[PDB]
């Protein structure tokens, strides 16, 4: 066994140096990291990786950029009220970020999704972080906005009960939210400059699977990504039209995600995608996209083991 | 969610009065006890209804009966350093038993299975708990013996790694044991008057079930239970002579454990059984026998809601 918590959320982050950061909630209800250089062997998910803690069974979203003082990371939680909190890696240490003093509540079910664009050494970051303020069917999509001070942005769409939300920064305040609709649909939702609107892409799919989405590129590339526990990974691709969505899956390894389980996915480079999953074990799992090879399962990520074990 | 451990073992007992307790392990290492009186609905399962600890995903095993002091409950584990544990309800409160003292290690995948006869208000009680000590296949099962005092008892078989273990006193001092071997066969060994040998049951099933045995009456009727999770249950029945295993099942709620889950049984009367499993939810169910009626799935058993939700 290990200490990674049955249906914990993931989040997970990548950036060309290529490094990867996964987070994920432990049985203690802490939020615990594992780290990847390269190619090289899965570092941390130990009790000795505590970057925060959050309510049992919170949602995660992550970010990074770097900045004069380092690599930042931002990790968006929920706290055991229900209030939206933030831990921050500020170059060199993890501390609460502020967010948490806003006193933003969130729907005891809700999904986190969190994009990130601008953050440089030398310009300023800018966040954005998705959330539901209550469970029930036809929900809308709510955003907590950072661009310099967190004020409240839009509200839009109408969901299912606690919908998988992802969230891609697919050019300079560029946005593209994918959530699922009431009639079960995969939506998009828009903002290039002044206002949301509607977007084109839309994929019918099993009732409250877990979403993710990255994009990169001057087309730009888009990769949404959905799976229900126990039943194989979706990808939608965007390269200037929407192609049909496609099964990423393992003949040999049918379904290998536990039932009502999340996934989350990173993205770096040009182009390197991991898509995390948890399995028996429990464990930590991931797709791994290589050039000239395809989709694979990858190295298992540490996450703990029990004393005793 | 709830707090109950996904993967934990479960342990249940009955009696006549028809009481029943449940044990199982929450997120914290804690083993909690849920209640019900006769069909009234289940009560426990919350923070307030601990009854001891042991290691994260420690085996369970739990016996009862009625003694001049009251209701005598022993549940058996194992503690961080897998040493062999009791937890002793005496009449009237929980305390730490005798066993933890003896120094009997465990190996870290063993099954715990326990049997209990003679024990009343005007007699003692007589204990058996059976462990392994090592993990690999072929491993024996071993007992552990109080009729008096704690000693070591007999080891006998050869199993699959982790085997599942039944144990059940078919009458005053006449024991079965139920446990999988290297060929995927659950096989019995059986004790009537100064002897172990080996039983004439012996049934398939898929490697690696979680295996639970009862018996009452004159005959006596045995019943052998096994399930792998995310599988159909089988109950295995002697009245006299062993039939075909037969599943119990619920066409409209197919295979309605989580994989990698454990089962456990319980009786009393002539005849009321539980035989309980690990659902989503994370949820604790149980099938229940009701002559007249036949199998079906009950009431849904309390396990705590974490904080936040
Ligand atoms: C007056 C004020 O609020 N100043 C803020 C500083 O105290 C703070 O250190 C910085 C950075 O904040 C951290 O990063 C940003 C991007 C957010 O993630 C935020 O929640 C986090 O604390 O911001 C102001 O300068
Ligand atoms: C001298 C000695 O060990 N005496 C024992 C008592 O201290 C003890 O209270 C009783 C009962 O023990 C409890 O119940 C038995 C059936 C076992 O479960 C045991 O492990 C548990 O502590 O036993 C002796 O009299
Ligand atoms: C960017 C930083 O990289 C390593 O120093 C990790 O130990 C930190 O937790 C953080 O992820
Ligand atoms: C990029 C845009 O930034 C602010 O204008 C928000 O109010 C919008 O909703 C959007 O996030
Ligand atoms: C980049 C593209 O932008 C708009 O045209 C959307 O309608 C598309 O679905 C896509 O997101
Ligand atoms: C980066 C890759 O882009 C296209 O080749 C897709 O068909 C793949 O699934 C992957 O997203
Ligand atoms: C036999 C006893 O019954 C009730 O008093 C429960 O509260 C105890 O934990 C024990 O199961
Ligand atoms: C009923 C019997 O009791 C003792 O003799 C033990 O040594 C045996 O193994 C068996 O449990
Ligand atoms: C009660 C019966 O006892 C012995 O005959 C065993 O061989 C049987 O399988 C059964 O346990
Ligand atoms: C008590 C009952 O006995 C027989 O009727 C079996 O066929 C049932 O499955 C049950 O064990």
């Amino acid at each position: 066994p290990t200490e990674f918590l049955y249906t914990s959320k993931i989040a997970a982050i990548s950036w060309a140096a290529r490094q990867q950061r996964v987070y994920f909630q432990d049985l203690n209800g802490k939020i615990r990291e594992a780290q990847r250089g390269g190619d090289n062997p899965w570092t941390g998910g130990s009790s000795q990786n505590v970057i925060g803690e959050a309510k049992l069974f919170s949602p995660l979203a992550a970010v990074t950029w770097k900045s004069a003082q380092g690599i930042q990371i931002r990790v968006y939680c929920v706290n055991k009220d229900n209030i939206l909190s933030e831990f921050v890696y500020d170059g060199s240490k993890w501390i609460t970020g502020q967010l948490g003093s806003v006193g933003v509540k969130v729907g005891s079910n809700s999904k986190l999704a969190a994009l990130q664009w601008g953050g440089s050494e030398s310009a300023p970051p800018n966040i954005r972080v998705y959330y539901q303020k209550s469970n029930g069917s036809g929900s809308s999509i709510h955003e907590y906005v950072w661009s310099g001070k967190w004020t409240a942005g839009a509200s839009f769409g109408s969901t299912v009960p606690g919908t998988g939300i992802g969230a891609t920064a697919i050019g300079p305040g560029r946005l593209r939210i994918y959530y699922q609709a009431t009639d079960n649909k995969i939506r998009e939702h828009c903002w290039d400059s002044n206002s949301w609107y509607v977007g084109g892409f839309s994929a019918s799919a099993s009732a409250g699977v877990s979403i993710a989405a990255i994009s990169w590129g001057s087309t730009p590339q888009i990769r949404v990504y959905w799976q229900k526990g126990r039943e194989e990974l979706y990808e939608a691709a965007y390269g200037g039209s929407w192609n049909t969505p496609g099964q990423i899956k393992d003949a040999s390894r049918p379904t290998p995600s536990l039932p009502d389980t999340f996934i989350a996915a990173n993205s770096s480079g040009n182009i390197d995608i991991s898509v995390f999953f948890q399995a028996s074990g429990v464990s930590l799992q991931q797709w791994q996209w290589i050039s000239g090879k395809g989709w694979s399962i990858g190295a298992v990520v540490p996450t703990g083991t029990p004393a005793g074990w």
